[PDB]
């Protein structure tokens, strides 16, 4: 299924920590996010889509068109400027971030009543696992 609608609560958060790092994410700021969960809500209609990632400390908003590229400044993140596209690989949704960064991007999936989140940078991989609200 290609339909990540809905409200999608964190239920497993693997190797967040070595992703930030990988975006040299400050200290303070790194060990303050990954004690963190976080939620998710989604708008999806045909490309268009919409997050919005909420935690209690770092957020994150991302709107996007699948198959238009765009330019994204991760201000809430690393603070660096990528250019971003968004492609379907089957019903994996497939973000490539062109930028500085080696391999940086994230990739998703539902795997039945659960999305699956793998953000990628470097050799590191972060896999997030949440369920539909
Ligand atoms: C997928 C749906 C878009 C959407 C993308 C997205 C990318 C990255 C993140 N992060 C939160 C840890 C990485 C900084 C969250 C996010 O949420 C979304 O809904």
């Amino acid at each position: 299924t290609r339909d990540f609608n809905g409200t999608w609560e964190m239920e497993s958060n693997e190797n967040f920590e070595g992703y930030m790092k990988a975006l040299d994410i400050d200290f303070a700021t790194r060990k303050i996010a990954v004690r963190l969960t976080f939620t998710l809500v989604i708008d999806q209609d045909g490309d268009n889509f919409k997050c919005k990632a909420t935690s209690t400390f770092l957020n994150y908003d991302v709107d996007f068109t699948v198959g238009v590229e765009f330019d994204e400044y991760t201000k809430s993140l690393d603070n660096r400027h990528v250019k971003a596209l968004v492609t379907w690989e089957g019903d994996v949704l497939v973000c490539v971030q062109k930028g500085e960064k080696e391999n940086r991007g994230w990739k998703k999936w539902i795997e039945g009543d659960k999305l699956y989140l793998e953000l990628t940078c470097g050799d590191q991989v972060c896999r997030q696992v949440f369920k539909k609200k």
